[PDB]
């Protein structure tokens, strides 16, 4: 099953992406950008840190971008797949301009 | 030209949505005072609150989100809630904070 995201936009102190969570389970979260490279902390690999870079809200239908996130992302433009206790994954991309940030559903 | 509008609710500071028809319009921003005088939320020198921060509109889903961050800035009590669009013109709107829980009232 793929209940998903909403389009919205938002602060990096406190970004989260409206989710129809009632499905699946959230394992795990890649970041990278458009033009190729990883993004977020942790440089050298896709795959971020759950918790501390990204963390599910299940109560509130939302998933979070940390602040520690958004302080390693360049401005611009980047793809984040999110995987699930398989049902599988879903694609959403983020754009970045300072404090800003518009978030875009697949 | 028109006003489509909010109802009330209850809710936890962590989440809080504002049931709220979309249409007409589109979120310019949204004001917070106390009732008895005083900015009320994140950056008391406005009345003004900081869009994506303090409160983002929902449109897909019919709601004003009224984020935690802001609820961490507003003393337990009750709070008028301007809601101004691009124009059509202003909404007003009240929250009661207790602890961890809050009551919506609309107009």
């Amino acid at each position: 099953r793929t209940p998903v995201l909403q389009s919205t936009q938002g602060h990096v102190s406190n970004f989260s992406i409206p989710a129809s969570f009632n499905g699946n389970s959230l394992a795990t979260m890649e970041a990278v950008y458009v033009d190729g490279g990883n993004a977020g902390p942790q440089d050298w690999t896709s795959f971020k840190e759950f918790g501390y870079a990204f963390s599910p809200s299940y109560d509130a239908n939302e998933m979070k971008l940390t602040e520690a996130f958004f302080r390693e992302v360049r401005d611009g433009e980047v793809r984040l797949t999110f995987h699930f206790w398989s049902g599988e994954t879903v694609n959403y991309t983020i754009i970045k301009n300072g404090n800003q940030v518009t978030g875009i559903a697949a």
